[PDB]
């Protein structure tokens, strides 16, 4: 999928988690988000069109998603243990990683 799709996926399922009622729904949402983040990590964003894959920006862009997956994994651990409310808390905290990347490269 392309960068925009992956970000829609990211956005939707974060809402799904905010709304969500029980553990299984949160776990499902995060798993889709995981997939998306990993896919987005492959894409070259428009603002980095002309930069070499080796460039600090490209590397820092890729690194952004490595952080994000790391955090989704944190939330999945919780969701997995059925700790729904703090799974949601973990998911909230993702938002800072999203905005941080958006300020640089969106
Ligand atoms: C879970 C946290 C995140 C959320 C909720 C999120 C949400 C969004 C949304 C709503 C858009 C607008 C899409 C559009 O214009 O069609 C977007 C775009 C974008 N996001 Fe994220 N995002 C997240 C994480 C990240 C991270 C970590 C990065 C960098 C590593 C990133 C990089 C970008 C870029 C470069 C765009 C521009 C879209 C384009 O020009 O095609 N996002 N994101
Ligand atoms: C250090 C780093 O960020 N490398 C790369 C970062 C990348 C970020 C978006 C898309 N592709 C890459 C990429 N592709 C091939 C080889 C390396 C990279
Ligand atoms: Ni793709
Ligand atoms: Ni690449």
């Amino acid at each position: 999928a392309d960068l925009e799709d992956n970000m829609e996926t990211l956005n939707d399922n974060l809402k799904v988690i905010e709304k969500a009622d029980n553990a299984a729904q949160v776990k499902d949402a995060l798993t889709k988000m995981r997939a998306a983040a990993l896919d987005a990590q492959k894409a070259t964003p428009p603002k980095l069109e002309d930069k070499s894959p080796d460039s600090p920006e490209m590397c820092d862009f890729a690194a952004g998603f490595h952080i994000l997956v790391g955090q989704i994994d944190d939330a999945l651990h919780l969701a997995n243990e059925g700790k729904v409310k703090e799974a949601q808390a973990a998911a909230e905290q993702l938002k800072t990683t999203c905005n941080a990347c958006h300020q640089k490269y969106r």
